């Protein structure tokens, strides 16, 4: 349309399903093959298990194929053996690289486990920028506007690195390792803002009340680094999915302004 | 001086004067050949008017010469006739190049009929660089911060692109064309020099955003607190907005550079 | 841990120490040699005092060298005498180099009476990029969030550069020319927003309750050219170090973050 | 519901009538007599308008009547003729009063021509208070939050009292005296914000998106004499019926929030 | 001191521990008689039960004795049965009343099952005057800053009324009622903004880091109706408990402010 | 007007001269007689020295006499000898009352050596209202836009009062001095606003934030002078530095207000 786009939705479900369906068409259109795959940036957490649902369903009727499609995942927990039911490589697995007709070597997830960590990240950054970069990076944000583990204060041009969880994130997270926040590994490895910035094209996903104070941040508020998701506003070409209830904290105006791109950039004729 | 520049002066035909004097004494300080010509960025819309009167009238009186410069508009719509009274070309035509020692072949403006419009895009792009980029470009805003079709939410680095207008600037509303093609923030960006005009009350929030507040792609000139070198020039009726403090803060900046001995 | 630092401390003793034991760390783990010296980009103003006393006393008890250490300075006024007391060459002497073991050779400090003073500017770029960069810089701030002659409006990407000084500043530095403002030079050149930008590393040092305003501005408003240090958010890998007094207008929540931060770090078993 | 309520619709012929409607019913559940008539404060400006033309059609098909009706207007300008038909009694007159069953002794508007303008001030507010009060005030407001000629800076408790109107008054009120600045008088009678706040009822009508900020600081923002309209948080009954584009500086939040209690307040189970 | 008061203590257990004995003191002082009374505003939800608590440990202690306390609660639903373990008259009794030495007779809590529930209202207003008004009242806040059901939009000199619980409300009570927000009884009887400042000292008791935001809207920012509390800043003698929690969204200097209000006041010389 | 009104002028002994000024016409326009006398609210601090200086010069000039003029101070300390060179007793004698025909026993100030201090409040508070109130009070702001002893947090319709001291306070007057007086009497927010007019003098750069907070915000106990926005009279003077913090639109909408003041044919 010529700018950041916002597309509101009532439900989590029609979030989802949006969300599935444009990463099914920007694959399509791409038509990637062995010699040219499509390079994708994936999250985990409860945002986009609705979007890996419905890719699982349409990869079922054979709209999509994921033979030639590349994934780098955001970021995974130092120190705990990948197949722990809570780690990353497994929460991808489970939900959705087990259902798809993906090649297991074009999955590519940070080694938590790693003898050097600080190469490991190094080498994470290296491959990303061997394939030409992220075509697609798909994301979720927290309700302090973070970002995997970039959380507030993560510069606005970081890279993938080493991360100590700080209190807010170990509490959160703390629900998975049965309520104990000394079972939380203390680190994790995660690519960075800028790693994610780097992408051609980023789409976020966003749902619910506790969202609507950092949706406000990233979308009506300036470049702050305690809410990194308002990087994205540097970015040439963002798109932020929101449900109805992550709105409340934005203008009237705001959601009408979006709102009226969307049906203009419908009826353009182009 | 080293900082962003605020010129304040108390009306529409004194920052008119101002503008036109300042692309004037740019122009001639470099001295243009036809070997080194002069590359300078143009706006539409009301807000450069008087400037352009003003600098028809130095042209007029022989202070200036436009034989060596090179031009390019911000924009033009897609699939309006060319010569139609209400083209982009025909605008700058009839408010300036048709008043000027200009040549006919340095003007560059988008063409919004090409047939393939995103190679046009790419050609003006392409084009402004093989000539090593603009050296100023001047612009004015929207109330709402907007600089021509680069609107709220676009992207605070963007190029020169298709872009399909908002119902808002759509408003007959069926003969209006429906899509534009505009440079980017980032093509504006990229020039060595950039003079933003602003006028008016309804201006002066957008001008507090893009002074005093932080840079935010909902107010898109807030984008030249990262330009090495802006200039904003600004009628007394656009400061309303401004804090008392920020306008003696920039009036002093004129002062000491007007007194800085160099 | 992978964010902008926030250091607090007491009292300006106690950042004053930090900030010396953190570049005498940085400098003694890097082990700078002839072939291989340290890059460090320095301050003035009554800021970097304390550190500099402390560097000094490090120094005598043989707990650092500074033979190897090649030193670029931030600013210095146009057309003062080098050997004036005012300048920036007689401050830096004798606040600091006059005291430490390090080679005058690789003293870089701006000539303010270079002929051509638009190259002089080049050219220290120039020479801080022949080094391959400067690997830790030392800021400090004013109360309206300015480092060195970078001042409100100062581009957030700008260069070394001639710096037409403003009333505050003439004003403010008249103390020093016997409280008369037309002894004071007029400008000033000065290192640019981007060049201490470039840098691996910046420490900012800020104290006191008149510095508190420009510390909120710097860590929880968003980028904005009228408080130039909040360019630090952009930044890779930046560190504030900051008395109690100054974080007065900071958010409880925002101290106990970082100061969290720090506890995690301690204890991240790394 | 026991808050303020925001009533939000799509258009100012929408609202107009809504406000119509609710003046109908508060009247008309009260059913005044000549020993106990209803107490209305009415405004001039264009907001009222489309209100006025409602009010004229309910009256003319026998849903309300104006018999027992008292008004007290807002304000009127000092030193214009009465008769002339940019005075605020004329407008009342053609707008409203000429089409009505009203009687021409219960009708009160500020004697901007009186000898002692301080007096003359002083007896309004004492001839409201000999009815026992307002018992519904309609107002409208200005794009900077102004209500009467209660201007920004007004007292949020002020008076009613002379008013010497501002540069800004006098360029938009100029749109009544035919464009022309000079034929705008200088100076006005208007009642207080807190002669407004005496009421036991305030209904507010706001439209257009340059009333949008208005409607924030109205809202959203704390009291603030710069906002003269946000004196109405202190108020025990307000109400404040607006179109939409008037809510497009709320928040999202807001607006849920407001038409969530329209919701709740009909389907409460209660009288 | 002569300004308000903001008392910080680490945790939920050292405030209400604090607020206990800040009661049992002002009730002590006072030394209250069968002629003259000591008058107690109180609060339900999960706050002040740590007050709760600690009075009746007090009580038991022969610490502070609620013979000659008349007692004034906030609220209570409107259509539930009294006895019905949910609702406030029954919370009231279950956490407090059944455990102290207080006459059955002093107790006055709002009938949700009366059937003028305006003359219920208006009768509860007069009862409070009768006793010449509340002499301490003590309140919490919600997460938005409503107190008791003064919910964002309550007029900021609100007194006792009908309310009708708005979406958030009946959702955060729906706990209460098996998690079913159909069971939320969808009216409440409660004082007004204006009833609770009406009372000669106010004491609010604030914990957890869900109330930042609130506690931030109460202390720093402008008196504004949508953060109810904000009211509290025109009352003359008002103090805020709050744990470090709460305080997290707080400026380091506000917090420095009022902690050192404190420590002068504990060392002025005077008592 | 019939709204507040900020009066700019360029410098402190503009605003100064403004003030006295005012002060001269109020009191000329009254003419007070000693049956009908003119009651008149005054601070302390360094902002009306200035207008103090001023008015005794039009005292001896003749053009204003003090002897049917009955003065309330806002506050003094507790404990401190009245004769204390640093008491409020000495500062407004030494500064004011010693340079101009003010009769003495029109004269008055909180006593803090009273025996019941909360009686001294109350009655000073009667005498006040005995009186019929104050027709003018002056005051004076602080950076924090405290108004002498209400300091931020302090209700925004407090009365005469015991006040604790805070460490700032205790801090910034231990120069004019742990010796320093812990508690002081203090005429309330409330009791200022009480005046038929009340007149506010601002001046310097560390006070602009303290000017925009008190007009352009909201009401707010932590801004004490922010409840002159309730006050049906109230007139700010400000030198043009303590403008700094207001919008430009701010300031030329006083300035118009002013305009049209002068030139509104009343």
């Amino acid at each position: 349309p010529g700018s950041m786009r916002l597309i509101i939705r009532p439900t989590y479900e029609d979030i989802s399903k949006w969300a599935a369906n444009h990463v099914a068409q920007k694959i399509n259109e791409f038509s990637p093959t062995k010699e040219n795959p499509f390079i994708l940036g994936l999250p985990t957490g409860s945002s986009p298990i609705g979007m890996y649902k419905n890719l699982i369903e349409l990869n079922k009727n054979k709209k999509i194929s994921f033979q030639n499609v590349i994934t780098f995942n955001m970021d995974e927990y130092i120190g705990i053996e990948e197949n722990h039911p809570e780690s990353y490589h497994s929460f991808m697995w489970n939900n959705f690289f087990s259902h798809i007709d993906i090649k297991k070597e074009n999955i590519n997830i940070l080694n938590g486990n790693a003898s050097n960590l600080k190469k490991e990240c190094e080498e994470y950054e290296k491959k990303i920028k061997s394939f030409g970069g992220i075509m697609l990076f798909v994301g979720g944000i927290g309700p302090d506007g973070h970002i995997a583990f970039n959380e507030p204060g993560s510069s606005l041009t970081s890279r993938t690195r080493i991360k100590t969880l700080t209190q807010d994130t170990i509490i959160a997270n703390s629900r998975f390792f049965e309520g104990d926040v000394n079972k939380v590994p203390k680190n994790a490895l995660t690519v960075g803002i800028g790693t994610i910035m780097d992408s051609q094209e980023v789409l976020i996903i966003v749902n619910g009340h506790n969202k609507a104070r950092a949706l406000k941040h990233a979308i009506e508020k300036g470049v702050n680094h305690m809410w990194t998701i308002s990087a994205l506003q540097l970015h040439k070409n963002a798109i932020i999915v929101s449900d109805k209830n992550a709105t409340y904290e934005l203008k009237v105006g705001t959601v009408e302004y979006f709102n009226d791109i969307e049906r203009k950039n419908f009826n353009n004729d182009l």
